[PDB]
């Protein structure tokens, strides 16, 4: 559950800020 669930729930901060950067 860490592909589309936690990936956008616990990474939303990075995805919107510095996903890979």
């Amino acid at each position: 559950k860490y592909e589309i669930t936690t990936i956008h729930n616990l990474f939303r901060k990075l995805t919107h800020r510095l996903f890979r950067r």
